[PDB]
């Protein structure tokens, strides 16, 4: 319940900038944006991809970084060698915010994840409106008609979903809904404890069309191999790269790992 927390905090947040950006120019400036970038294309390239993280605090670690230029972030972690760039745009507990998906995107040629907590169609519009390729939809936070309603709304903008799951039936619901992309999140949203057992529990599941990324638990190269060791296409990595003074060399020792 950690999540519904952050999710009512979200959904008063998100109805105060459709009153002053209505759905109505929101979805005129996702139409007008440039098209998507093809995540999926990035996602089946060689190597376990590496999904770079900008993240300022979380509910968990507390302050993580200032991060005064994400962009700048940003464009360490592609020269680095990431994969995506993921944006946490959620400004109460993570102090991110749409202006740093606006920097990022401005600043990096790889695809963009924005990392938030889609509860409504708004926040879909708003993230292709913003740059998005990718947008998180958290299987935990959504009853699945709407899941399957999101989903459907995010890949009909061009993008792809990172369709978040924490259990095998979750992963269920995500392949019933139409994920292409499946993410296993070792922690626990209600109760923000990180099972590393996770991701290889649910990994072996899932059909082999279906790419999987193993959200968090990423310290080093060791993680980054085992999840790879369990199947995972790709590792979303945040806290450890943030905190680093050296976000390309850490982000060029993951791309590089094995
Ligand atoms: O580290 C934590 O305390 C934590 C708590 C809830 C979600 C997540 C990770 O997932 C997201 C999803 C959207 C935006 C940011 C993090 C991390």
């Amino acid at each position: 319940t950690v999540l519904d927390s952050i999710l009512e905090g979200v959904r008063a947040d998100v109805a105060a900038r459709e009153a002053s950006v209505s759905l109505s120019e929101i979805k005129a400036a996702a139409a007008a944006a440039p098209p998507p970038l093809d995540v999926m294309a990035a996602l089946r390239e060689p190597g376990i991809g590496v999904i770079a993280e900008v993240k300022r605090a979380s509910p968990s670690a507390g302050a993580l970084a200032t991060i005064a230029d994400p962009a700048k972030l940003a464009q360490a972690y592609q020269d680095g060698g990431a994969r995506i760039v993921s944006v946490v745009t959620e400004q109460r507990r993570f102090q991110g915010s749409l202006d740093d998906l606006d920097a990022v995107r401005a600043s990096v040629s790889i695809p963009v994840l924005r990392k938030d907590f889609v509860v409504q169609p708004y926040q879909i519009h708003e993230a292709r409106a913003h740059g998005a390729d990718m947008l998180l939809l958290i299987v935990a936070a959504l009853e699945q008609s709407v899941l399957v309603s999101m989903l459907d709304r995010t890949e009909s903008l061009g993008m792809t979903a990172l369709v978040e799951v924490h259990t095998e039936q979750e992963a269920d619901r995500a392949l019933k809904a139409g994920a292409k992309v499946i993410g296993v999140n070792a922690r626990d949203l209600m109760t923000l404890d990180v099972d590393r057992d996770c991701f290889a529990r649910i990994a072996p599941g899932l059909p082999s069309s279906v790419i999987r990324i193993a959200e968090s638990g990423v310290r080093g190269t060791a993680d980054l191999l085992a999840y790879a060791g369990a199947g995972a296409d790709a590792v979303l990595v945040g806290e450890g790269l943030v905190t680093s003074g050296d976000p390309r060399a850490a982000v060029a020792d993951l791309v590089t790992a094995g």
